[PDB]
């Protein structure tokens, strides 16, 4: 729900109890054998980017950081069980990666998950600033790229989780709610550990993804579609359509959050989508496009949006990085919401089949004549998340004050998350911290909101 | 290797020892509970066709029928173990289907595969004609839609297998070679049953396939590609380009086989393909297309060819119907072999990504404005098989006289198999048995062979 920059987090004073991998666990990890399972395309792109930033002296964002609040005194024994069981259950915590001679990514996999163990210790005189630094330390080229802990106050405590994006995606929220919070509540309630269905294996997804992408050629229809999209955006993925200042200097990422609609406005907005022959999501991309139209007078809107490529029951039970990209194109010659939402809905829906084709694969298949290239800083990525019905709902509609923290590290792009909740629809944007980018983003959000409200109140 | 019509099979005299599901296994199967796993699109299409034919009084082909020859006396105990273990190992033998009061296909699944058991009995005084009829009896709407047996002569015996296509596809050959022949050789040598890798589950494939097809819309690129192919062929899949007989009367299927090349012509043909920027397969479709050019003076050649949609290691270890269809289009204006092989190769390779989209899903998504319909009799289907590298090799290059039998039931279409072996390249064609189709097919084959010879030599 709430998304704040880590540097602005002011935890309540209290004792910091933090779980670190044990020395034995670290030794066992170091001697884990090589696996023939590759990194997913998502993991691979991430690891290459992380390597490159390290080589340039830059500190790259690479974490998902959550907290939530509990009353009273934490049962350390129960929490230790919950965390260790969580780590042992999901195979994304059982592998680690490294680059060999050349840029080939090697996977190592711990053979016996029982060897994985984290152990709690108090950070005796750790200050708030030191804790902010500490929680942001995990990085993708260590096996133990995660931290879990608690801040124990007199009569309440706060639980924090910091997990490398390498191992997870937004689905982790729901999973943590069950496997930390519900598990802990069971144990302190006097019950045995909650029984869970078998976890899916992310390794299997990596294997399938490589088999599927290997079946593609430069002339395959889905590849040609990505090629045409990129060619309509100067050989790469779409750039943010407004000036963002000089991105050759490493500004940190800044957050802008805004409420777009209250509950009533949301109901009316969805009704407007339905009347236009679209759904809420179509309206979301229509509003992004019409906002660009208002500020630039463009005829067509191009962006990529993130989507969860899980499909089977087993994948739905799999923790890991399943995010794929859908290429959104919305023609906005008319400037009306109805046609924009209709066509946007078609682009989103028909584009789902393209989300399982990583654009890195397209770049592999492309030749010099194809005229493609990887994006420069300033690319534009959207996301629509329906937190009103998804398991997120259970978290969002829970009494726990669940919070997300951006690490506030160097930013090369604009990420825009539109989130529908039970009682409001909000937008959050992460972007480079300079006055030009701040002005552009602020104007884009203001226009977009005005279009949301205008549509709702027709 | 050899493909014969069942009616023309003359088994050696001997004792017919045949394995039938036991009365207990059949009753237990009858009370198996409903499963939420749907039939695959392939299974579903097949089952609808079989129901429809039965309702129209027609006898449809539905089997894969194989034999091979063994020296000496069959160890009945060892064979019994092998057959039963094969049936228990693969989940395609654990389900059966039926139509409910609606047009919905219901899957039932036996809970404990150990309840599955086949038992041998001698069919005393069964004549050869009675054995031909008997081996052709299995059908897709009974659970035990398979037969296995031996014909024991004085000093040798023949093993026969008749399995509903419902449960298998060509991969079964390799599997039987391991799980019958290799298993049998282990047992009669006194060894334990051979260790096999874990078998894949076809149920999982059905689930995955429905999730994937559900992600498609009429506007998805792959669907639009299938639609354009059908529209480029008068709203359906390609028809055979030569006249046939009156398809409103039920002629049985007829076979035509011809040798295209010897080994030396084969190595030279492949080298020509490689030089032309194509491969053997591209050359195969190039030769079919060029042959149609000489016989019809058409501008482009359109056909569908079969491909194995297995991709992951687990799918490669899964017995079942994975066959999909690739839309092949070859421009044939120039008449040169190099360009035809180039473009045909591109269509084949880039079309692999389309084989996982069932055309029935396209028909679901299509609207009357799309202008499609399910094909009428006379469609044309090719296949290229490389039996020099595939498991077939070991079977093909085995002392065993491995034979395939067509059941000689009603034929509505032309199926063409081009098979490369270590020492020759052959073509087999199944088509409706009337003089008109026989002449058309014969001429087509002659032209095709002549082009093969031209390309291989001078
Ligand atoms: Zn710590
Ligand atoms: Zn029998």
């Amino acid at each position: 729900f709430s998304i704040t920059t880590l540097r602005d987090w002011t935890p309540d004073p209290g004792s910091i109890i933090c779980w670190h991998a044990s020395p034995t666990a670290k030794a066992k990890a170091r001697q884990a054998p090589i696996s023939e399972v590759p990194p997913s395309y998502q993991q691979a792109q991430h690891l290459r980017r992380y390597r490159d930033h390290v080589a340039r002296g830059l500190d790259m964002s690479r974490l998902m950081i959550f907290t939530w609040d509990l009353p009273g005194r934490c049962n350390i024994r129960a929490m230790n069980y919950a965390i260790n069981a969580h780590l042992r259950r999901h195979d994304t915590y059982h592998s680690w990666f490294e680059f060999d001679n050349a840029e080939h990514i090697v996977r190592h996999t711990i053979a016996d998950p029982a060897d994985i163990e984290v152990v709690q210790a108090e950070h005796q005189n750790m200050t708030s600033a030191e804790l902010r630094h500490h929680i942001a330390t995990p990085q993708p080229l260590q096996w133990d790229c995660f931290l879990f802990g608690i801040i124990q106050s007199d009569d309440h405590f706060t639980f924090y989780a910091s997990i490398a994006h390498l191992c997870v995606d937004p689905m982790i929220v729901g999973v943590l709610f069950i496997e930390i919070h519900m598990m802990y509540s069971a144990l302190v309630g006097g019950d045995p550990p909650i029984e869970l269905p078998p976890a899916g294996r992310y390794d299997d997804h990596c294997v399938r993804q490589y088999a599927d992408t290997a079946a593609l050629t430069l002339d395959s229809a889905r590849v040609r579609r990505w090629v045409e999209f990129a060619a309509n955006n100067d050989g790469t993925l779409p750039h943010f359509p407004l000036p963002l200042g000089d991105l050759s200097v490493p500004h940190t990422g800044k957050l802008l959050t805004e409420t777009l609609m209250d509950e009533q406005q949301g109901e009316r907005f969805e009704a407007a989508c339905v009347a236009a022959g679209a759904r809420f999501s179509g309206g979301v991309f229509a509003c992004a496009a019409l906002a660009e139209r208002e500020l630039t007078n463009c005829e067509t809107f191009d962006v990529v949006t993130t989507t969860d490529t899980r499909r089977t029951p087993t994948e739905l039970r799999t923790t890991g990085w399943f995010t794929g990209l859908v290429p959104i194109t919305v023609p906005v010659a008319s400037g009306l919401f109805d046609s924009a939402a209709r066509v946007a809905q078609i682009s989103f829906d028909s584009g789902k089949d393209l989300a399982t084709v990583p654009f890195d694969r397209v770049l592999e298949l492309a030749r010099p004549e194809t005229g493609l290239r990887p994006p420069r800083p300033g690319n534009f990525v959207m996301s629509f998340l329906d937190a009103s019905i998804a398991p997120l709902s259970t978290v969002a509609n829970s009494d726990l004050n669940f919070r997300i923290y951006d690490e506030g590290r160097v930013s090369h792009q604009v990420s825009m998350w539109v989130n529908r909740y039970q009682h409001q629809t909000t937008v959050t944007v992460l972007f480079p911290d300079n006055p030009i980018a701040s002005e552009s983003v602020a104007n884009y959000i203001a226009a977009m909101k005005s279009i949301y409200i205008r549509t709702a109140d027709g």
